[PDB]
């Protein structure tokens, strides 16, 4: 069925989103560094991807760029603490489907994942 | 320190294993189906793998077979059962390095993980 990849180095945001999305019946996997995130996006196992811009090894923007250049279409939501409209546009222009800033309430991100889920 | 994979049909939310294992230096990644578990294992990014025997799609034994035949040598801990004695023997004969009764405690799992660490360094 449908699979969601969460790439967040923050453990507590990771587990919270895990519990919330698994409470909605969805299948959710969790990684915490860009190397793993990119590896498993390029594998085509995932239908939606949530990606933290601040990750070890490779950053969310490095990964977003890379996978898009490999021709993968998967929708990608970026998470970030960068509170600058300048960075938001640049993430959207790099290939992102949505863009959330921290702090956010989990129920918003859940709603955006479900809205994306309808168009796929 | 090292990356560990947990492939389990039952995810233990509300117990906070992530911080516990992370405080032991173990950076965790989570999956819940055999197909994704096999792909993660094949990536070679993990130093220890905890593999549930009864996963969807591909069971833990299928995954174990395929990745060992793929030449992947990562140490693996199987999550079996209580009367799964033949699952222990068979699982070990297929290349698994340890067992763990399915209703386990975080304490026993962490102990067996760090105890599997002494077969490399």
């Amino acid at each position: 069925n449908m699979r969601i990849l969460l790439a967040e180095d923050d453990l507590h945001l990771g587990e919270g989103l895990l519990e919330a999305l698994q409470k909605e019946g969805l299948i959710v996997n969790l990684v915490s560094d860009g190397e793993a995130a990119q590896t498993f996006i390029e594998s085509g196992l995932y239908d939606i991807v949530v990606l933290d811009i601040g990750m070890p090894i490779k950053t969310g923007l490095e990964v977003l760029r890379n996978i898009r250049n490999r021709g993968i279409k998967v929708p990608i939501i970026l998470l970030t603490a960068r509170d600058g409209l300048e960075d938001r546009i640049k993430g959207l222009d790099l290939g992102a489907d949505d863009y959330l800033t921290k702090p956010f309430e989990l129920k918003e991100l859940v709603a955006r994942i479900k809205a994306i889920s309808r168009r796929i």
